[PDB]
């Protein structure tokens, strides 16, 4: 039958207002909190991403790993006209689901969701997708590859003085490696923000580290 991600989908559309991405995010905290825990970033984690987006107003912004679409409905509800995100997902359900979700909130206009492997894509913002250097990323995909995409970022030349890396699940599931070595170059400028799991009594949390160029 249909999957918990359609589940989600379908309690959005029928439990939330079209055009209103807060009640879009109350609407997947509720049925998160009530049926069927899902890995969102969830509220409590979320009021942090708020805060860090307000703060920097980023005109471009990265996301690596969509999900459902509840991240980038959290941020590009709070991006200026004109800001875009783009957001990649390597699993063709979820970016599917990602995509009617923004659709449901009015957000499709800011947001490019690209369907497949941030090895792979990274590499092809510039010249594909008409990048320049990023204000800000979240990571939220594979932990194992939080370390080698921020490596393949710079690389890429995709980094700036200044860009913002906010990674998601740094405690749980953890990013044991790209804690340490963030924490440990001074190519960075970290800060842990302690916070809980989502929809969970577990205490996760999330790094902020900035690039301070080579
Ligand atoms: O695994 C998680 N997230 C990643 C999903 C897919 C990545 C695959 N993926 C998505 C784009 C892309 C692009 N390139 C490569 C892979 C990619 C995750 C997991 C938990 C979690 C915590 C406690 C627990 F008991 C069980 C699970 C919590 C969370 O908040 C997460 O975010
Ligand atoms: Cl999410
Ligand atoms: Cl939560
Ligand atoms: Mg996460």
């Amino acid at each position: 039958g249909d999957t918990k991600e359609q589940r989600i989908l379908r309690y959005v559309q029928q439990n939330a207002k079209p055009g209103d991405p807060q009640s879009v995010l109350e609407a997947i905290d509720t049925y998160c909190t009530q049926k069927e825990w899902a890995m969102n970033v969830g509220d409590a984690k979320g009021q942090i991403m708020d805060a860090v987006i307000r703060e920097y107003s980023p005109s471009l912004v990265l996301e690596l790993g969509a999900y459902c679409g509840y991240s980038a409905v959290r941020m590009a509800r709070l991006l200026q006209p004109g800001a875009r995100l783009l957001t990649m997902e390597i699993n063709p359900d979820c970016a599917a689901i990602t995509q009617q979700m923004l659709n449901f909130a009015g957000l499709q206009d800011k947001v490019t969701i690209l369907n497949g492997a941030s090895q792979d894509l990274i590499p092809q913002l510039k010249k594909k997708y008409d990048v320049d250097t990023l204000d800000m990323v979240f990571l939220d995909h594979w932990k194992d590859r939080y370390l080698p995409d921020t490596l393949l970022l710079e690389k890429c030349g995709l980094l700036r003085k200044g860009t913002v890396l906010l990674a998601d699940n740094v405690i749980v599931p953890g990013t044991p490696d790209f804690l340490a070595y963030v924490r440990g170059s001074s190519s960075f400028e970290c800060t842990h923000y302690s916070s809980y799991l989502e929809y969970m009594k577990v205490v996760d949390g999330l790094e902020k580290a900035i690039y301070q160029g080579p």
